[PDB]
């Protein structure tokens, strides 16, 4: 939708195909800090967005923004290190351009990760929250990636989202966590997207808690939306990098320029979590 | 406001006038599926949007999108078959362009219909919900049809909406329903507009229920807003085409590509409901 | 961010500097009706937006829209009479352009006033509500002034807002109110921004009350956001000009074209409130 035409996607995917011998099945999208997951791929083939045809280039930050094709624990992946966000200024049709390319590349599963602040008090920074559902606040106002004329070549005008985050994949991630003897249980909740780059205020934090969100972030939802729109199996998770402040006594103050949590404890715990899951993603071959 | 100037409206309305001998009093806007209401007009004069001067043409769908001037049960109408929506990509000033044209055509009443999913559990698919009020979610973020410099020739900078849906008309619709011996009572609630084309997720569904909405749709509100802004008496209703899924056990999944409900039971029940109401719309002549 | 470059701000501020001998410390932004506060400045030097370089000109209303440099109770001010709003059509980067200019002018404190309707029932029209916090509804959808690439020359990509409204300034405003023997206590609450020019509907009014807002307005928040983003000490207040209607029995109807409240009782009570506070704003010299 908008700005890009089917041809564009078709050309980016083809150029990609004719530039890598890897035919990816699973596309992983690395959220803030969770980028080194690319390091553990094998037969890795790296493309910086910039060199790829119709691919949105990353803003100012020339310290990342690449598409790494590889193999992770048996699965042929394609990892987008450094996602695009609304705050950077991108129209959602750009933010989610890669998700449609992945589809044309043959990807049938998209696992999206992100760093989210925590609204549910049981969460603790470092916790990993499996996304059971989302609340797409921007989409309410009209900030939806599917806006504009619908290309029946990708999907429906009115795709359903009640079933976004794969019920099976979630089942497995939970088990996989247990069979890792973790102690701190895999959390499960609802991720709420908020666009603006600034961080929540206590009042905002409280409306989000009342609305039913468990984690608040500034990404993922547009991708999940267009993935599901074109059929991709979606599974994703949030890394609780910080308890959002719900009291005026606050004292503490939200900081991103502290993308620690993610690179800290998480860095490993999560990238290994992701690897074993590759095993749990059904092979397009499977059968028995 | 924006994109169109007073002249534009003035010209479209005039060209219309000088192209139909009908001087409409009531303008009806047919929501999804509820379009055949046009079939029951008499002295019908059809104009496909396309042939009308500054009239937003419908997107891809070349299977409808027309303005039918006629007489319905004594009233001289003008029905817009196939409304415009945000999801199609239209700026709200286009979505609502026809409402201002209607005003310049002499229309003093606008009855808007739509197909809405149901958040209130007492509703049943097929139920007709009289709109007692709305929650304009997009307008909160800035997606308001009145945005931009205000033309005092149409109305106020800051029009009030506490009184949108005519209190009288509602009274009458209720009575009219009774004097039709219906059994299933005319429901009454608050319609919440959500823009994006995709359907709600369970979490989204739950925030809407908590927010106070009874039905959720993707239209009507911009029209009501600009109608009321220029003085039009507004009365409208929702056809509950589906109970939105509020549980994760879901199983069922929202489908539009099932615009059945509307064409089913509703098709008639509602178009006849609309006809008797023409009688209840006060004549610009009336007096006693 | 967007539309304007650092140079632009730098040039507007410089031209300003080289056109006034006043080096302002406190920048006050006058909300609807609260504009005559400019009248009480001394050594007043007036610039109508229009004559200032990259300064957004006011829309149609040629009956105000000026920047008045002066001295108020000892402090060297710069008052923006007539703020810019989203409803007028301005992109937030324009609405908030002056806030960045103020920063480059040397301003270290921004006090924003506005006229807000009241959702909390304890409030009474005429009441002054100190803003303890805000809920930036537009920013949720993406309507954030910081959107677009972040200029590290002004601030952070992800500034925090949990601490927006200065805790000290609030303490003082309260005391200052007491030492004015007012009787009707200075209220304190959360201001919720709503963009659209139209007024709330009862359902909308109720979701705002449920969301936790105390007052609803159509300004201030973008300014507070970019002020805080570039470090300005922010303190602001709402003048409850009208109890927003929370019942369907309504009868009454919201009117702006009744900017009375503000010019009435408030006109004075508030502008004198503002003057004594100048005394309470710490001098960039201070020390003991
Ligand atoms: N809105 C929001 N985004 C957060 C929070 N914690 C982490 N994030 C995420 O990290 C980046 C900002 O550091 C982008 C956003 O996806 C939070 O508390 N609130
Ligand atoms: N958002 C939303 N729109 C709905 C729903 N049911 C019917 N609709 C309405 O029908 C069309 C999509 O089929 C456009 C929208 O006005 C629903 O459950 N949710
Ligand atoms: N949304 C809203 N803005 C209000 C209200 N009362 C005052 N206002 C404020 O005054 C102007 C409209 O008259 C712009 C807005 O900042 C109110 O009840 N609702």
């Amino acid at each position: 939708e908008n700005g890009y035409t089917y041809e564009d996607y078709k050309n980016t995917a083809e150029w990609l195909l004719s530039h890598t011998k890897h035919r990816p099945q699973v596309a992983i999208i690395c959220g803030s800090g969770l980028g080194g997951l690319t390091d553990k791929l094998t037969q890795a083939q790296i493309f910086d967005y910039s060199e790829i045809p119709n691919f949105p280039r990353s803003t100012v930050p020339g310290h990342a923004g690449r598409l790494v094709f590889g193999f992770l624990n048996g699965r042929a992946c394609v990892m987008m290190q450094g996602r695009f966000h609304m705050y950077e200024g991108y129209p959602l049709w750009k933010v989610t351009f890669p998700v449609r390319v992945f589809h044309l590349l043959g990807v049938d599963t998209l696992v999206v990760t992100n760093a989210a602040g925590g609204l549910n008090p049981k969460f603790e920074v470092g916790d990993i929250m499996l996304i059971r559902d989302h609340i797409n606040l921007p989409g309410f106002s009209g900030q939806n990636p599917l806006r504009g004329p619908n290309d029946e070549r990708f999907g429906d005008r009115f795709p359903a989202m009640s079933d976004a985050y794969d019920r099976t994949m979630r089942q497995r991630a939970l088990s996989t966590w247990k069979q890792m003897g973790e102690q701190r249980e895999l959390q499960e909740g609802t991720y709420v997207m908020v666009a603006g780059p600034s961080f929540e205020t206590v009042a905002e934090c409280r409306v989000l808690q009342k609305l039913g969100a468990d984690a608040v972030g500034m990404s993922t939802v547009p991708e999940v939306i267009v993935a599901r729109h074109c059929g991709l199996r979606v599974f994703g998770f949030s890394l609780i990098t910080n308890k959002v402040i719900m009291d005026y006594e606050s004292l503490e103050k939200a900081n991103h320029e502290e993308v620690l949590a993610a690179g800290k404890q998480a860095a490993q715990k999560l990238e290994q979590f992701v690897s074993i899951l590759m095993a749990s993603i059904p092979l397009p071959d499977k059968a028995s």
